[PDB]
This record gives C-alpha cells, structure tokens and sequence, in this order.
C-alpha cells in the first residue's frame, strides 16, 4: 500500500503521533517494535511494523521458532540481513547468506510474511563484496530455490545531483537496480551524505520523494533517520514529539495513490 516509511528504533508515542499522518510503516533493525510504542500504540495509530533478521549469528531452527513467536501480531513482511557485503555489518558472503536463508524463510513461512532480500549498497572499505549488483547476482545464484519477494537496497549520495534535480545521483542508482533485476524494490535507507546546510538535505529529500512516489518498481522507501548523529542534517525529529523542518517536509510531501 503506502510507500513512506522510517528507519529508526527509538520512537516515543509523541514522535509517532507527528510522523503517522504520512509515515505508514517503519523498521528498527530487529524483530520487536520500539519499546516506547509497544505493544498497542503503533497498532492503534495504524502504522505497520516490519521485522528484520539483521544477521547470520546464532541462527538455527530453534532461533527461527523464537523469532516467529516474538514478532508481533499483524506483521506482513520480513527483512533479510543488513548490509551482508560489509565487513562491519552482517558480514556474510553471498554463499553464506544463501545457506542461512532457510532460517529466515522458515520465520516468514510460519508467520505468512513476504520476504525482502538482504539489503545491499556500494562498499568502499572492509568489503566482502564492493559491488551491490554483483552481490545480489551471486546471492540469487546461490539461493536458486529460495523465496525472495522483493530486493532491499540502501542509497546514500551527495546532495547536489544534476541540474535542478538534487536527487539525480540516487535516481541513477535506482535506474541501475531496475535494469539489473526484475523484482520490486524496497529502498530501506537513504539520505544525502554531503549536506553543508539544512537547505541542501531538504532540496535532496523533496526531489527524491517526487521520484520514489511515482516510480512503480519502488514498493516502499524509508528515510534514515528519526534522529541521526553521523549523517549531517538527516534527522526528522527534534525534541520529543516535534518534527524539525526536514521532518515537516517528509510528512507534507505529496503521496502517490494514498
Ligand atoms: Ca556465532
Ligand atoms: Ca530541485
Ligand atoms: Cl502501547
């Protein structure tokens, strides 16, 4: 249904009150929703929680059972491993990710969840695989019998883009995924990474959402993040329950069919 989500794990009730007019889903890199809004408040607001299996550690049938019984009632999706191609994140070869996928698929089969691939991006340092398109080709080869409904991607570019479209470098990467793969896409983290001022991140966000809302191959997208320390000007929230100017732009931006 509605595409606009958030990648954040520390929502308060008041935070979700001000986001929920347009932010219809979120995830938090684990499989149980943020303590501040659980077990009922997010459900009463009608915001969807999407669980994740972040990585490959401590994973077997017993763990799959536990995760399936801990994910809340109402789940419909399950995200696969986070940035496995990065040594500093889930740190799995495409072959290892494919070999452990049965545990992820066992959770989704038990609970009736649609599956998002492990989420990839370009890696430049400490990389199992630098090239995200290659990683995914290799994963699908190694996971030939596996259920994967959607492809997970992360994009972080500079803020200036091309001509009047400050999001052109992000658009160009989505167009590469669209040519390299046929499955629908979830853009589970994005922001620009060079913002010299708030105005630079705001113009990038506005042009990015106009593209993502109107691109049918993007099923869902999630801004990084509610409160971020290390991506300059990327936070949406200030004080408890207060959107900042960037949050207001994210909530107010036009939506496709929704
Ligand atoms: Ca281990
Ligand atoms: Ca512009
Ligand atoms: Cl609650």
């Amino acid at each position: 249904g509605c595409k606009r989500g958030l990648a954040y794990g520390y929502h308060s009730k008041a935070d979700m009150d001000v986001l929920s007019p347009a932010v219809s889903w979120w995830y938090n890199w684990t499989h149980v929703p943020d303590e501040g809004v659980r077990p009922d408040y997010y459900r009463t607001l009608g915001v969807d929680y999407v669980p994740m299996v972040w990585g490959g550690g401590n994973l077997d049938s017993a763990a799959a059972g536990r995760i399936a019984s801990e994910i809340p009632e109402g789940a419909r999706f399950l995200l696969g491993f986070n940035e496995p191609n990065f040594g500093a994140q889930a740190d799995l070869s495409a072959a290892e990710a494919a070999a452990l996928w049965p545990h992820v698929e066992a959770v989704a089969d038990a609970r009736g969840l649609a599956l998002v691939s492990p989420a990839v991006n370009f890696c430049g340092g400490d990389c199992q695989e630098t090239d995200p398109f290659k990683y995914l080709d290799d994963f699908f080869a190694a996971c030939s019998g596996c259920r994967v409904d959607y492809i997970g991607i992360h994009i972080y570019t500079g803020c200036k883009g091309e001509g009047d479209n400050q999001a052109q470098w992000l658009i160009n990467h989505v167009e590469t995924y669209k040519s390299r793969f046929d499955k629908p896409l979830w853009l589970t983290e994005f922001a620009c990474d060079s913002a010299g001022s708030l105005a630079e991140q705001k113009e990038f966000l506005v042009d990015a959402l106009a593209y993502l809302e109107n691109e049918p191959r993007i099923a869902k997208y999630a801004w990084f993040s509610g409160r971020a320390d290390n991506v300059r000007h990327a936070s949406l929230l200030g004080d408890d329950g207060e959107l900042n100017e960037l949050g207001q732009a994210y909530v107010s931006a036009p939506q496709h069919a929704c």
